[PDB]
Order: structure tokens, then C-alpha cells, then sequence
């Protein structure tokens, strides 16, 4: 269930390697779990969906960080609404949408790192684009979890996550 | 899903390693889709199969007349009670397979140096085979397989659920 | 290479669930590892180590120190014998040598109602264990194939590495 | 060792999937060799003496060897053999320049293809022939019983294959 969608999560804020003094961008997950294990750093959010925003709002309140996250709205004309610029950046995919990830590697200060998931096929191939033009690693996840069918008990293989992680130049 | 069938039973057949004169008892899951192809890939060859259904039955037949290799199959009822129709000792088996007494029954019918191939799909199915392996020797291989798969604007490559493959020689 | 090892880290902490006033036995393979991330990631939580070697202890000490987590871990030997001399019941255990001769019930009779367990396996033998573990006191288990890429040449390849099996549970 | 490559084997020749009387351009002699085991031809092109050498040892030991013409090295050597094939095997290179264009001219339609990739760079030309001409993309993930005083599952590499008919 949700199983599997935590296991992805710890691997994202594991490859961001949260530093404190930090404020991340993803562009309500990652943002938010980024806003509890690890004190004075903030996250940004960016939404074009009110109610998913609503949303991300909504359960930052559970883990008490709700005024630390700011929910923006859509790319990448979102970003001209944030003048403070990002040090760590998260894309939990959506790299293929045009203008996007230029925008952003433009709000990048040198020595702000990346990490970006890509979970499709047309995903997967930006993140070989994007990693063969400014370095960074990419690696991939197949997890699979235990499912029950009366009887019979089964591994169910969850699609595959690769992940670019970059440092800036 | 029709592609992870036919990947599947290559790798069966990859592994069944048919030769001259050779017989497969193919006991169990789809029983006769391998016993088919087995038939088929092959020349001078014989397969059995294991069919409950009297209805069940009356496709796998009906099928193998097609191909033209009705010749060279039977079909008999399920196992291991249908064991003790075939009177042959067969040469390979192959099960697709944790039936109550399936296993201990057929195996008392191969012979020393014969080959058998099985494969698991669930959890409880994979552990057995490491426990067949045990004393039995043999050699156990995975196959996780994957298929483009176009939910609207994006493929993914959608994983099948993994199969366990115990392939060994006896004596 | 030390990028699963920092992967299977992240994922054994997101399963092991830390919370306030709780404190972790870490016993196992490289006892340390799970430790002093568990602890340098959520403040007010006191964690237990338990390894052999007197170099080893010497070392893993040493780290929480230079991470300002040096006065909530206390390392002390082997389980499970060291289980013995350390009086309070630990809130939440992990295990990575999960099939030492005796560690496993010995560190589960120290465990409460609805304590949390989670176990990593490497190997068959390891997976086939937390496998019969998981059939009596319940609890779930999924896996880790993660790969890097292995450029061995003027090509790329996405390199497995072997797989991890995990076990969490709550008593 | 050479387990997993009969595995890989297995499969290539399953999507190959030989007609009577097909002939195959296999652009080591693995796949042609195969596909001339289980009334079928085979032409091996390659670069290769040494290998050169060594598939037509192959197809004489295995015992097909005057149903198997070891070529030299694509695309050059395709113009050679003035004879259209039915069916082509990239287990090869197929980001070596000029190879796959070059082969895709010989083959008529209604022609079938296997295509096996094995690197980043080979998968991701793979998505590019199959967006043009169409054709189907799997991925087996095969891993093996790998023993000290314990057993481990080793995964091998990923294999994308690409199969298509030409329209
Ligand atoms: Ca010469
Ligand atoms: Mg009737």
C-alpha cells in the first residue's frame, strides 16, 4: 500500500542529505517529510493543483511544520514569485515538462546539489540527458513488498525509481 | 500478461534441455502448454500431461492435434492418482506444484539421472524448492520480467511477478 | 558500493519508525551503522550497541562522539550474552548477522507489546528465516534490488547489486 | 557462468520465434548457431577473424555448418549477401554507426526483429527505433543460486529486448 510509497520517500530525503542551515524546493511528500528530520530547514513547495495544495498544507500541520513550509503554486513561473534562492532541489519527476528544469538549475547557487526520481520511461530518459550534461549519479531502486491472496502469499514488484543526484557547477 | 506467458515457457524450455527419445511428464498448472511446445520444438519426442477437468482436457488434446503433434501427447487425469494410469517411467518432468503428495508421488517415478524442472510463483511455492534442493541437489534461478506498458502520455516497464526455477539431475 | 550502504541505512531507519523516549537495540552486522543515524536524526532517544570486538566498540564510540551523540549510545559486547547485563527493555530492535546461534530469541524475550523489530537478510538462508519468523508473530516483508551505474568502458551499464530482505514488525 | 547466457538465448530465440526455411542475419555464433539447431539458414557478420574462426568451429562441432556462412564485420559487409533476410538478430552493437540503418534496408516487410540491449546507451537507442517502426519493449531481470557456507541470489545485468515487425 502506502508501503511502498514510504521506502521511496527515505530514499529521496537520503539522496538530498538534508544539511540544517538548508532550504529545500520540491517542485505534499518529500517537502514536508524534509520538514521533520531535520531541524531550521524549510521546504518550498510548488502546486499547479489548489487542491493538492491544499493538501500539502493541510498535512504539514500533523508533524507541526506547517509555517515552515511555503506552498507556491505551478511552475516554472512559480519561482519568480521566490526571490530566496534554493540550495537543495527536488523533482519527484515531471523533468520532461518543458521550461521546468531550466528554470530551476537557473535558481541553483553553485554547490547546491539535486536529486530528481524519474519513475517512466520518457522520465528515466531526461535524467540520462540532464546527468550525461552536468554530472551527478544515477542509480535505481526494485522494491518489491509481501501480498496476501486468501491462501497465498505473493512479492509484488513496484515499478522501478531511478535517481539522478548532482552537485552544481 | 500473453507475453509473460510465452517468455516463461521458453525459459521452461531452456531448461527442460529436450533430446531424442525422450519423455515429459508435464503435471500441473496450464498442464499441456509446455508439453506442446515441448512437442513441437523438438522431433521424436513424447509428452504426458495431468488434466483434471474432463473439459480441461478436451483443449489441451484438441489443441496439440493443430500443431500437428497429437501424435506424440496423452492426456491423462490429475495427479498423482493419474500417475498410476501411465505405466513408462518418464525421462523429464516438468511442474508449474506443492499439491499434497504431487511432488513425493511423481518423484517415485523418476529415475536415477532424469531431470525435473519447477517452477514457483508464490512465496510458499519458492521456499519449497530450496527444501527439494536440499537434499535432492539441483539449482534454483529467478525471472523477474517486465512489459512496456502506455498508461496515456507515459510507458512504464511494468514488472511481472518474479518465477522461481528449480532445474536439476538426479541420483 | 558505500551507496547501498548508505541506501540500506536510510530504508532499515524509515522502518525502524523513531519516536520520543525511545531507545533502539542495534545488534548485528557493522553494529553502529543504524545507531548513530537513528540517534543523529531525532533528538531525545538513547540507543544500545552490542558488538564483539574491543577495536570495534572502541571505534563506534568514537563516531557518536564526533557526531555530538556520544551521551545517549552506551556499546557494549556480543549478544547474546550482552543482552544480559543491560537492565531496561529496549523500545525498538533492529538485526542485519540475523542468524547467530541463540541472538534472536534472546533479544525477543527483551521486547514489550507492540515493539518494533525490523531484520535485514542478505542472503537465502537469512530470507527463509525471517520468513518463518514472520508466520508466527505477524508482521510484513518486502525486498531491495538497487543498482548504480558501472561504466565499464566507453558504455554504461545499471549494475545490481545483491538484493536486501526486511523484515518489520510490531509485537 | 555461461548459464545465464543460455538463458539469454532462450529468449532471443523464443521472440525470434524460426520458421521453416527463414533465414537469419545474426549481425560469438550464439543466436545463429541456435537458430539453426531447433530447415532454417543463418549469415553471421563479423568484424571478428578470431571469433570469425571461431563460429564456424561452433557450427561444425554443434554440427550445422554448411547452414551457417560466417560473414565479416556491418554494415560494409552486408551489401554481400545479395540475398534478402526474413529475419535480423541485433544481439550485437546496434549503436555502431551505420549498422542498424543499413540492415533495416535489406529487410522486407512483414520481416520480424529482435533486438537486445545491454548497456544505458544501447537501452536508450532501443526507445528510438521502437518510437519510428514500432515493436514491443521487455526487460528480464535474471538473477542466480550463488553459494560460502552461504547461498545468495547474483543478479545479472538487465536485458532490454526489442521486438518489431516492419511495416
Ligand atoms: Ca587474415
Ligand atoms: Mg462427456
Amino acid at each position: 500500500g502506502q508501503l511502498t510509497k514510504q521506502h521511496v520517500r527515505a530514499l529521496a530525503i537520503s539522496a538530498l542529505a538534508p544539511k540544517p542551515h538548508e532550504t529545500l524546493w520540491d517542485i505534499g511528500s518529500i517537502a514536508i517529510e524534509w520538514l521533520r528530520s531535520t531541524p531550521q530547514t524549510t521546504a518550498v513547495c510548488f502546486e499547479i493543483s489548489e487542491e493538492r495544495r491544499e493538501r500539502i498544507l493541510s498535512n504539514a500541520i500533523n508533524l507541526g511544520v506547517s509555517d515552515r513550509i511555503a506552498v507556491q503554486q505551478g511552475a516554472p513561473r512559480a519561482f519568480d514569485d521566490v526571490p530566496d534562492n534554493p540550495d537543495v532541489i527536488f523533482i519527484g519527476g515531471g523533468l520532461t515538462a518543458p521550461g521546468v528544469f531550466a528554470a530551476a538549475w537557473k535558481r541553483l547557487p553553485v554547490g547546491g546539489r539535486l536529486v530528481a526520481n524519474a519513475v517512466t520511461v520518457e522520465s528515466e530518459q531526461m535524467l540520462w540527458a540532464l546527468r550525461k550534461q552536468f554530472g551527478g549519479t544515477i542509480s535505481s531502486f526494485a522494491i518489491s513488498h509481501e501480498h496476501t491472496v486468501g491462501s497465498f502469499i505473493t512479492m509484488k514488484p513496484a515499478l522501478p525509481v531511478h535517481q539522478w543526484t548532482v552537485v552544481k557547477a
